[PDB]
């Protein structure tokens, strides 16, 4: 059945989900601040990650102000970072809303749709499949583009399909 | 296409959705405050409403501190309120989180599942069916349990049509 779980993630920490995020599920990270002028990343200012039980980075959303880009990538816990998908102009993706923001990730089975506020910035074809068992928000107090603590809200058990058969 | 929409709603106003909420979709109201000591409503302290395209009150979630109850109901805009569904102990529903709150409504087609924070408060069997085309948040400045402005986020286009060819 459908359920809502709330997690308050401090910068530099991660949490295990009470209910895994799977195909048809949604997770939204809410930030109470938007620091588009934060310190220089190294090279990341902020990273939002969806982890598989084996620690694989199912999806990482990395924000880089200096390089002015949002990187989407995946990799096994002991494997190399895979093919990066980039979105230029970090500020433009958040335009329209200041002092706060939200990043939503839809798990569509074959792809991860990421939406910054109301704007879909990418339909990311998965490079690694599997259910998300933990989330993380990594950054330092001085260079994060988001608030010290980011609230993650997962909407699980959502999957709804209408099967139409033909022959 | 699945999509997220954000609407800031001031107490006593309503908003027209850019994308309607239908079966399988979600709408969550976020409050930057929680005032469970706001006093008696008139009779409601706060009401969250989902309106169908034809103007009907698909669902009203009404909080009453003096009655210590949450009332769920429906009605036609020119008609009488229908059969009230009640859930007692308002505080218990928001237990665990202070200074803020979220109310989530899942549209399951035949029923609306209301969730306060992480707790499912009710599986409301619909008295009126249809797609939600607008929302409203009514309350006064002094007696609302939520912040002056509530932020509603909709997740739409979620149901999927899966064709199989044999
Ligand atoms: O791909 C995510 C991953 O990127 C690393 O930095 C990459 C850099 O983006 C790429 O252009 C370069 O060729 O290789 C670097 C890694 O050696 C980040 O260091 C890492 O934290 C992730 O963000
Ligand atoms: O049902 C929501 C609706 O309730 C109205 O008040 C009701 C009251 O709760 C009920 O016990 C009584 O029998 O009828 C009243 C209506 O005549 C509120 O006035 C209305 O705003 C909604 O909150």
């Amino acid at each position: 059945m459908q359920g809502v779980n709330i997690y308050n993630i401090s910068a530099g920490t991660s949490v295990d989900l009470a209910a895994p995020v799977t195909t048809g599920d949604i997770v939204t990270f809410f930030s109470s601040a938007l620091n588009l002028n934060a310190g220089a990343g190294n090279p990341n200012n902020t990273t939002l990650n969806l982890f598989a039980e084996n620690g694989a980075y199912l999806l990482q959303i990395a924000f880089r102000l200096q390089e002015n880009v949002i990187i989407f990538n995946s990799r096994q816990p002991d494997g190399p970072w895979l093919v990066e998908q980039r979105v230029s102009d970090v500020a433009n993706q958040f335009a329209g809303i200041d002092g706060k923001a939200m990043v939503t990730v839809f798990d569509h089975g074959d792809k991860y749709q990421v939406v910054i506020n109301e704007k879909t910035v990418i339909q990311y074809t998965k490079q690694i499949s599997g259910l998300t068992s933990s989330l993380s928000y990594n950054a330092t107090e001085e260079t994060s583009i988001f608030s010290t603590v980011v609230e993650a809200v997962t909407y699980t058990g959502l999957a709804l399909e209408h099967h139409h058969h033909h022959h």
